[PDB]
């Protein structure tokens, strides 16, 4: 698994409004699992609380495609053409609603014009035209 | 050296009142080199901008004494009783004043109460009696409009 | 010629303390001049004043060695390893003061971590191991109360 380890999302858009935008955002850290899944962890701070985030991405029988939300999501990870950034793009329900999602991930945290230019022209080709937010980023989460 | 590798500077005093009060730092890079001195990285972001200091770290014959600044000052590496800290403690010039020192490091950069209350022990006891200043932490620095 | 139009100042340091450090810089602009001199102009934001600079620099023999301020200083054009970027480096005369001086220019505003580590080699290699400051870039300057 390439896509295991320490993850920075620096970036998302979506086909709809998301009033659930974070604050902040500490690291993603993707660990490999039996079988193949990922469990996802991040940690986001949304009106002065630190809201702890775990999903588990369950693998699929096709390379790249997971499964989310018992079945309600399905999430594609595929790599960015920019060095140590990766493009997830999922459809299907989040909390209630049906929306498309796409998020930037980085190795590193620092700010890639190139990456963000490439996350634009990928997600407005999968008709998200809404606005691109690029997420501010703290090592830990503080109330 | 243990002491390789990256690190947080969560806390500072010192014997004066510095002028750099920033207003976030990146962590520190201590890098081994050739003969057991140390390059020590670190950027702070002041008024819009960002200081990127390098400070050699030139090893001696004591284990956890080093110099700096052409033999104009000296720097202590010591470990501390909390896991995962380190305490440097500095004497001599720094920009041409006479000023004394301390930092507390750590490799996570969740603030430790334990840490903290032992870095404030060892400031009163050596006479860096000011106040404790935590930093605002960031990963990168960057200047307005670059 | 190469190094003419539009640049960003976007790290500078020297082989003594300046105080006289800004803020904030508008762009450099160099124009091309009769036989192969360089008009550089900038306003840089020091402390709530506005300094509109404009330094002629007046071709030599040698490829990319200019004089300026009237012979108090020489600088040294070349480009930087990283793309879209260029140094300047300046010995001589400043403010009534003898300093050394390097500078990072660069097409875009945007940090190019490549451009300043390379800076960085560079500046140490010449014995300027102060800080280096990224500096705050603003399309315009203004002072303190106009």
């Amino acid at each position: 698994v390439a896509v295991s380890g320490k993850w920075y999302l620096k970036a998302m858009t979506a086909d709809q409004e998301v009033p659930e935008k974070p604050d902040s955002v500490t690291p993603m850290i993707l660990k490999a699992q039996k079988g193949g899944n990922l469990e996802a962890k991040i940690t986001m701070l949304t009106n002065g609380q630190c809201q702890n985030i775990t999903v588990v991405l369950h693998k699929t029988s096709e390379p790249g495609k997971y499964t989310a939300y018992e079945g309600q999501r399905v999430v594609f990870i595929q790599p960015s053409p920019v060095r140590d950034h990766y493009i997830l793009y999922s459809e299907g329900e989040l909390h209630g609603r049906q929306i498309r999602m796409a998020k930037l991930l980085g190795r590193d945290p620092e700010q890639s014009q190139e990456a963000l230019e490439d996350f634009r022209e990928f997600s407005r080709a999968k008709g998200l035209n809404q606005e691109i937010l690029e997420l501010a980023q703290s090592e830990t989460c503080s109330p």
